[PDB]
């Protein structure tokens, strides 16, 4: 099955991404080779909501799995709604180790609706 998702490292500088899926770079039309040791938030855009962008960093804040409907952008400046599932990920011992961020394309949930959020 196709699998859209980043897997960033939290115990360096500003949460960088240290792996992206295939499925990740066809969708946002970047190379690896440019976004490996991105922080994700160069996906977002004038039109991404801030008040969601709120929630994921309270989410990380806390190590809290989170799912937000958001606008990104392609490297070709195409809009998109991200439908966007954080899990953190912890070691044998509870430490944690990695977020991994897993990207759905689509409007699930209608903008009139997500504007009740
Ligand atoms: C593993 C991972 C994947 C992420 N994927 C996305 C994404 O696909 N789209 C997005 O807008 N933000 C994504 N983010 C969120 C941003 O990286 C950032 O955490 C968010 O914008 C809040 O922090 P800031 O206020 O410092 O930007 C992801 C974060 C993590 C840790």
């Amino acid at each position: 099955m196709e699998k859209n998702f980043v897997i960033s490292d939290p115990r360096l500088p500003d949460n960088p991404i240290i792996f992206a899926s295939d499925s990740f770079l066809e969708l946002t039309e970047y190379s690896r080779e440019e976004i490996l040791g991105r922080n994700c938030r160069f996906l977002q855009g004038p039109e991404t909501d801030q008040a969601t962008v709120q929630k994921i960093r309270d989410a990380i804040r806390d190590q809290r799995e989170i799912t937000v409907q958001l606008i990104n952008y392609t490297k070709s400046g195409k809009k998109f709604w991200n439908l966007f599932h954080l899990q953190p990920m912890r070691d044998q011992k509870g430490e944690l180790q990695y977020f991994i961020g897993v990207q759905l394309d689509g409007e699930f949930i209608p903008n009139p609706l997500l504007g009740l959020d």
